[PDB]
């Protein structure tokens, strides 16, 4: 029993963290194959962030301003390339720690662990989730550029994320593996603002049934809801809708506590409409909305890695 | 920026995560050097459990009765000790992937990475503290039993926990690397109590400095109090009282921000006597105290290892 903001072990993705240094700038990149990636950004300077041409900054670059450094190995840049806004660097060693992995691009609302490291040794792991504006709130100091975010399906790594920038409220932005940003953002030093951020109301739904398999059931009523009733309720609250597949994949948490989906959606209006009155769930005086319905089967039923 | 429940990067200690089973009984074990750390109710049966003489049980176990796997590969099990708590079981084999490491005795309000695995395989990684009580407060199913907690210090694991047994009120109990249990605590099935928990005020004043690093700085105040008088307001609140010892500590804290630390304990007076009206530090509504000032420190600094 217990419920923790838990992420996955950061084993496999370790071995494929290097550090990658362009002019002055040191950033990290993440050696798959004999291919880097990094955050195309390294080639920029303080002043050419500001308005960058990345085309014709990567046209004055050379496979040899490139040092790629893998702990006591250097690695030697035999290549350069750059599609959308990552670039990937082809060396002449191939790392021999490369997982069994696959370039995803996550939706808003799905989770993943970030293993933050900065020149390229890790530094901690933790768990975020893409916001629905297609941010993340994270913790990311300078050089933790080229940090990565991933899923692990039992012995496949996910790469979802590549983080970029820190933006001007202090929220992140970063892209997926092949360099396209998730959200309206631009690799640019100019004020970018993101979209008002909505709660994501399934994950909601999947800690309320994490809270009462672990013994918090004050919350519980003998009401039942509506997807519609409750949605103009949500939508008030600046809550995601809840449509029918949401409801289909909480299934699984439905069976193992024989409460149903619309069950708890009652639950959740009038805790909305009524606030928690002092209360905590799983020790929060806030509704946590970060744990996906597969994060809560998994840290309720094993799944080993 | 940012501020997250960060753990260290569990490559290291996922290298020393073996299968151990002693009849039908299956947990995991610490493969370190030629020596298996496992729980040493690994050769109880249910019944056992209930009131279990660990001397004669083991008197009736050999060598041939403990079946360690690491993966596809059965180590041989050439003697086995019992340590208090803790059964060493030594092996044909060393762990090639054994890390540079020691075995510590953490105290109360240190915070530690847990490595949770089922069945030899790492599951899971997040950051818990040894509860003011000697409890630790986590997510662990049946099976997780010898998993491991610990800090890394740049290549060094220091391990400091070996987790035994779930309490009847949900949190978690066990012992250093040595068997010793932390706490009042004993590897029987019968009700026992851990002391009454208190707040570790040392690692709330660390988070409120996280705060305003971060922005959050409503809590800030124009007062200052002095040890004695914040101690009187604090214990009322069931608060650990602060000495000049961890003053000591929260000074880099202090120095990085020009904020005294009595100074924040005048802001943490008015926190505990008039709580937070509405108002998030760090996107939380209550208080958090599982961050020591070293947590911090790193997570605004950016150690790597
Ligand atoms: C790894 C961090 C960086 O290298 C990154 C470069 C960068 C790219 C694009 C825009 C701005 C900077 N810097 C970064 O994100 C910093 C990190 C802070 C911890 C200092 N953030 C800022 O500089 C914030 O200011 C800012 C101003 C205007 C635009 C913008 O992002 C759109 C950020
Ligand atoms: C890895 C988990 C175990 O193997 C462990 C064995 C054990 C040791 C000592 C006392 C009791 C059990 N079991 C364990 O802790 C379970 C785990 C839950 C996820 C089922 N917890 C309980 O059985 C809780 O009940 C309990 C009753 C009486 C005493 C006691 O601990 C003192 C726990
Ligand atoms: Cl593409
Ligand atoms: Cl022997
Ligand atoms: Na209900
Ligand atoms: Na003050």
């Amino acid at each position: 029993s217990g419920f923790r903001k838990m992420a996955f072990p950061s084993g496999k993705v370790e071995g494929c963290m290097v550090q990658v240094t362009c002019g002055t700038t040191t950033l990290n990149g993440l050696w798959l194959d004999d291919v880097v990636y990094c955050p195309r950004h390294v080639i920029c300077t303080s002043e050419d962030m500001l308005n960058p041409n990345y085309e014709d900054l990567l046209i004055r670059k050379s496979n040899h301003n490139f040092l790629v450094q893998a702990g006591n190995v250097q690695l030697r840049v035999i290549g350069h390339s750059m599609q959308n806004c990552v670039l990937k660097l082809k060396v002449d060693t191939a790392n021999p720690k490369t997982p069994k992995y696959k370039f995803v691009r996550i939706q808003p609302g799905q989770t993943f662990s970030v293993l933050a490291c900065y020149n390229g040794s890790p530094s901690g792991v933790y768990q975020c989730a893409m916001r629905p504006n297609f941010t993340i709130k994270g913790s990311f100091l300078n050089g933790s550029c080229g940090s990565v975010g991933f899923n692990i399906d039992y012995d496949c790594v996910s790469f979802c994320y590549m983080h970029h920038m820190e933006l001007p409220t202090g929220v992140h932005a970063g892209t997926d593996l092949e360099g396209n940003f998730y959200g309206p953002f631009v690799d640019r030093q100019t004020a970018q603002a993101a979209g008002t951020d909505t709660t994501i109301t399934v994950n909601v739904l999947a800690w309320l049934y994490a809270a009462v398999i672990n013994g918090d059931r004050w919350f519980l009523n003998r009401f039942t809801t509506t997807l519609n009733d409750f949605n103009l309720v949500a939508m008030k609250y600046n809550y995601e809708p809840l449509t029918q597949d949401h409801v289909d994949i909480l299934g699984p948490l439905s069976a193992q506590t024989g409460i149903a989906v619309l069950d708890m959606c009652a639950s959740l209006k009038e805790l909305l409409q009524n606030g928690m009155n002092g209360r905590t769930i799983l020790g929060s005086a806030l509704l946590e909305d970060e744990f996906t319905p597969f994060d809560v089967v998994r840290q309720c039923s094993g799944v080993t890695f």
